[PDB]
């Protein structure tokens, strides 16, 4: 999985 960024 690919993490989402903020
Ligand atoms: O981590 C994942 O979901 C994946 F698709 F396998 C990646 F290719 F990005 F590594």
């Amino acid at each position: 999985m690919v993490g989402g960024v903020v």
